């Protein structure tokens, strides 16, 4: 068994049953092998999520060097949008990818993101803090979105006379404008802050 | 109310995924049916815990709200996961209107009041989710050896593992507040 098959199968299985439902019983069933073969090539669930995480992110990343022109603003801006699509590409993607940024498998990506940023003048400390901020905001909005959809089912439909006025004008607004304008609004905030 | 204080300590004992109304009653003593009168399901339970956690110059308003949210979510296990997406639940109508009210007072459009509060909120929440996740996961993951890291990684990881989290949080926090000063000063 090659690592590649193990992980593509784990992803198909992630869509089917979710991060919580991802057992070694089921992954083996899918790969058509006995479980000791699987424990031969993956230990704990955490090693599996780490490899899924970088595959997920890899699929959505451009495999070119940057343009040579590019500004740090655009580089952060596409990085953010690329990450968003990766997180939205699979059930529970955000839950998978949280905390993977400085695992072994993203040492390559992180070195290149740090390099570019210092390339364009960021001290090492501002690059770290810039990437992390942009990283977690993106992952956060995707988590929040998942939740609002799952939660609206488990709570009584709300009455719009019981709201105060500004809160009504506001509920309606979020509902109507959807998910993405919020995300891009925050991403533009962080980048403007960075211009300094 | 003592319903809730109880629920809070069951959280720290057993974490959000072990928190069930079965286990709450079993621990309260009462039977299930006495408890539904207080709390209908696991969601409403969470909704009621969330205000308990959070209760207990426009720039400085956003900053203190932020720091205050953070302290609340860090006070209890999976605090961040309890509170996510509770901002416009019934129990928070009062807090919200207030913040929306005061923010429009100072020449924020309501539309930007909303995207202001909500950006600061999901970033603060996310920092705490992140912190809470790195703790659990360092149990499950091999010691990273620094000679297997590339150079700029080594620097960044040394730094992080020395300066802690608050700096990272406050820095991002300032990039938002700073970017809002620059959004208000590009409309009026
Ligand atoms: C050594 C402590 O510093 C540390 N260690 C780890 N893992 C050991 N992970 C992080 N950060 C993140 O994983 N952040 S993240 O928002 O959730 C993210 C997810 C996916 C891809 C990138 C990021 C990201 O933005 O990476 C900055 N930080
Ligand atoms: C029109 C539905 O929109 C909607 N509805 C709900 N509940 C119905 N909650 C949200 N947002 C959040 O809960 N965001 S939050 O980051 O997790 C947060 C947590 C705790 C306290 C505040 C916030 C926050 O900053 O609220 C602005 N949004």
């Amino acid at each position: 068994l090659d690592k590649s098959k193990v992980i593509n199968s784990a992803l198909e299985l992630l869509n089917e049953v979710g991060i919580e439902g991802l057992t070694t019983r089921k992954l083996a069933q899918k790969l058509g092998v006995e479980q000791p073969t699987l424990y031969w090539h993956v230990k704990n669930k955490r090693a599996l999520l780490d490899a899924m995480a970088i595959e997920m992110l890899d699929r959505h990343a451009t495999h070119y060097s940057p343009l040579e022109r590019e500004s740090w603003q655009n580089f952060l801006r596409n990085n953010a949008k690329s990450m968003r699509n990766a997180l939205l590409s699979h059930r529970d993607g955000a839950k998978v990818c949280l905390g993977t940024g400085f695992t072994e498998q993203q040492y390559e990506t992180a070195e290149n993101s740090l390099a570019f940023l210092t390339q364009q003048g960021f001290s090492l400390e501002n690059a770290l803090y810039a990437m992390q901020a942009v990283g977690i905001y993106t992952l956060g909005c995707v988590l929040l979105d998942q939740e609002l959809q799952v939660a609206k089912e488990e709570r009584e439909t709300p009455t719009t006379d019981s709201m105060p006025p500004l809160v009504r004008q506001a509920v309606e607004l979020k509902d109507h404008q959807g998910a993405e304008p919020a995300f891009l609004f925050g991403l533009e905030l962080i980048i403007a802050g960075l211009e300094k």
